[PDB]
C-alpha cells in the first residue's frame, strides 16, 4: 500500500478531460488522500518538479506549458499505487490507458504520475510540504 | 457570469461517483476557479454551511453525515452559473440530473450547490475565506 | 420506506444490445437486485397474466407476440421508494433523461417494463417469482 | 410513420470535441442516417438560406458569422416521429437530459440545429441536399 | 465456431456497483446471454465445486468465504471464440483495457470469473446449470 | 509530424449502432475530421480498388459483398502521426482497449478500416476523395 503524486496538466483543462482522467483513477479503486487546485502553478514548483530535466533542451517549453493553465496536484493512495497509476497513465501509443486513449503529443499529455518510490516521496514533498 | 459553491458529499466518495459528478459540471462548460480536499471537514465549517437548518430536527444527523467522510469544496465559474449548476444537481425525482440519476435518499444526495446569489457569496466565504 | 418492484427487460433490449445500459441506469440510482431470471422465451401464459389488464385492447396480441419474440429478464429491484423511482427512470419516449426517453422510439418496442404501483408490484412479482 | 429531419452539428461542437457525443445521443435513440455532409467551411449563402426566417433579427449576422467560423456537419435523419423526437433531444440549455441541457451554456453556441416543423424540415433538407 | 463459456460476477462487483459495467463490456463485444442465474448467496458446495482445482491451495478457504460474502451472478455466454475472447476481456489487474485492468486492484477481489479452457468451460457450466 | 489517413466505418457499425462510439474514440484522441462522405451503398468499383491488394484471396468476394451490404462512411482524419496512431486505435479482435478489441468479434465483420501506411493512405484517400 503506497501513496503517489499525480498532476493533471493544463491541456486536460483545455480539452475538458479533467473528470475523465480522474474518473479512470477512481474506477480503479484508488483514493484521494489530498488535493490542490492551481489556477497558475508557481513556476518555482514546476521547475523543482522537473529538476531532472533542467539539462534537456525541451526544458523551458515544458515549464512554459505547465504554467499556461490550471493544474491539479493529487496524492493518491492504494495497493501498489505507484506502479498501477503509472500503467494507467500509460503512453500515447497504447490504447486502454489515459495517454493511450486521450493524448497525442509527446508534450501535451494530460497527466503526470510518479514513476518510482523515490520520485513519489520527493514529488509529494514538493506539492504538499506539510 | 457568476461564481457558485459546490460540495461533493461523503457518499460520493463512498460510491466512487466523485468524477462522475464533476464530469457532469465540466461537460456543461463550467470552470473550476478554486478547490479544496477535506479528508474530514472541520465540523465548525459544516455547521456554518448549514446554519439555516440548525432549528430543523434533522440538523445533527446532517452534520454527522457531512463529516463522516471526505468532501470537496469547489468554486465554479460560468454564465448563469448559480442557477444552472442548481438545475444540474436537480432532485432525486427527476432523471437527467445528478441527484435524479444517481441519488436516492433525501439525506444522502451526493452534491451541494448554492441556491441563490446571497447564499453563494456566503458559502464561498465560508470554504474560501481568502 | 423500503420497497420492491418488478422489472422486465424486453426483447428489443437484447436485439439492440442495451441490456447492460438499461440495468446500469437502475444500478447507478442505487437500487439492488433481489431476484433475477433469464428467459430465452417467456411462456405466453406468464406474459398474458402480466398484461391481463390490457387483455381487452387492440394492441393486446401484438404486445404478447412481441414479448415472446426473444429473450426477457425479469428482475426484482429493491430500494427506498423503488416502485415509483424506477418508474421515473423508465419514463416515456418523449422525455429525455429516462430510459425510454434516451433509447426508445416506438409505442410498443420500448425496452423495459416497471411496476406502476404497489398493487401491480406485489401482483407482478408473484407472476414472475411464484416462489 | 417515418419522417426525415435535418440536423446541423455546429462549429462549437467541433471546437469542444462533442461531435461523436452529439451524434451518439441520436444514434442511441434509434435514428438512422440517410444523408450526411461534412463542410470544413459551409458556404455563407447556404447558412443564410438555412436561417432565412431569421434574416430581420439583430443577431442574424453574428449567427451566420458563427456558423461559418468552423466546420459543420449536415445530416438527414430518418425515424418514427423524427422531427419532434430530435427537437426534444436537442432541448435547450435549461433542460437536463437533452443535448443543450447537458452540454451547452450559451444562447448562440448551442452545438446543434434540428428542424422544428414538417415544412421547415422539408425546406432545410433541400438547402443542404438539393440533389433531391 | 460458436462456443459457450461460464462467467461469474463476484460479490465485490455488487458491492462496488459494477455489475452493469462488467456485463456491458461483454455485451458490447457482441456476446450473447444463453443462461443466467442470480444468487443472493451462492450455496457453498457450488462455490467449492467451481473452484475444486484450487482445493489444495492456502487461499482456498478465504476464496470461498469471499465468493459467498455477497450475491453472485452466473451467466452462460455464447459467441465466436467466446472462451478465449472473454478470458482476454477479463484480463488481469496489470492490463489496462480489460475488466480487471480498469476496475480491479486486488488479487482476490477481482470482480469476475470466466472459464479458462474448453473443458473447464463445459465443466463449470454443468455446476451452475446442471439442468442440462 | 502532421499526417492524414483514410478511415472506413463499415456496415456492421451501422447495423449495430456503433458509429458514434467508433468516431468518438477517434475524436477523443484529438484527431480532426478533414473530409467526410456518407454512402448508403458503396460502388462495388470503389470497394475493389480499396481492397485491390486482396483481389487474389479466398475471402475477396465475401469481403466485397459485405462492404456493399449496407452504408459506409469514409473519413479523412488528420493529426500528429495520424496514420499509425489510428491504426492502433483500430487494433484487432484480440486486444482489449482498441475498437476491434472492445466491439468486434469476427475476422470479417470488424467495424472499421484504417490505412496501414503512408502509401496506403495517399492511395486510399484518392479512391474515396478523387477531388
Ligand atoms: C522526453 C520528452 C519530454 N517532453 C516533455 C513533455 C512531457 O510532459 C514532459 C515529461 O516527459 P517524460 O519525463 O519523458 O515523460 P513522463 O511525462 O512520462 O514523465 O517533458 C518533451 O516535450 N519531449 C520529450 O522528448
Ligand atoms: C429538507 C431535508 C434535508 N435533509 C438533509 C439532507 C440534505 O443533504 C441536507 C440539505 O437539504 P435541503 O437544504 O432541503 O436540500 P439541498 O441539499 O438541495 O440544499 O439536509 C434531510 O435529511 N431531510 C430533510 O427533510
Ligand atoms: C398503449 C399501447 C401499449 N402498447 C404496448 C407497449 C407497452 O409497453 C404495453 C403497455 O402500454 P402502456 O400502458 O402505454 O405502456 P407501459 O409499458 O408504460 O405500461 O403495451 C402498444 O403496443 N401500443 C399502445 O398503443
Ligand atoms: C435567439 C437567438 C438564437 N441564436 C442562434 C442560436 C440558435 O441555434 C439559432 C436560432 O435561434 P432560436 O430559433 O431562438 O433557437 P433554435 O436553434 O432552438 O431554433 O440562432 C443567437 O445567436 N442569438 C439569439 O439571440
Ligand atoms: C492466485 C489467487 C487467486 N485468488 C482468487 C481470485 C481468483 O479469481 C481465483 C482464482 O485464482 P487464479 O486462478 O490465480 O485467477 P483467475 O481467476 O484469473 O483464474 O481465486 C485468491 O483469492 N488468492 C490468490 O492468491
Ligand atoms: C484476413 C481476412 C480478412 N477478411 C476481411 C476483413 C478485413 O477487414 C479485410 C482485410 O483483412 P485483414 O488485412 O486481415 O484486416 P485489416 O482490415 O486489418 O486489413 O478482409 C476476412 O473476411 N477474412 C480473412 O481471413
Ligand atoms: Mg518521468
Ligand atoms: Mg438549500
Ligand atoms: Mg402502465
Ligand atoms: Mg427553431
Ligand atoms: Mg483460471
Ligand atoms: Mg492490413
Amino acid at each position: 500500500l503506497q501513496r503517489t503524486l499525480v498532476l493533471i496538466k493544463p491541456d486536460a483543462f483545455e480539452r475538458s478531460l479533467v473528470a475523465e482522467i480522474m474518473g479512470r483513477i477512481e474506477k480503479k479503486n484508488f483514493k484521494i488522500v489530498s488535493m490542490k487546485f492551481w489556477s497558475k502553478a508557481p513556476r518555482n514548483l514546476i521547475e523543482q518538479h522537473y529538476k531532472e530535466h533542467s539539462e534537456q533542451s525541451y526544458f523551458n517549453d515544458l515549464c512554459d506549458f505547465m504554467v499556461s493553465g490550471p493544474i491539479i496536484s493529487i496524492v493518491y493512495e492504494g495497493t501498489d499505487a505507484i506502479s498501477k497509476i503509472r500503467r494507467l497513465q500509460g503512453n500515447i501509443l497504447t490504447p486502454g490507458t489515459i495517454r493511450g486513449d486521450l493524448a497525442n503529443d509527446i508534450g501535451e499529455n494530460l497527466i503526470h504520475a510518479s514513476d518510482s518510490e523515490d520520485s513519489a516521496v520527493d514529488e509529494i514533498s514538493i506539492w504538499f510540504p506539510e
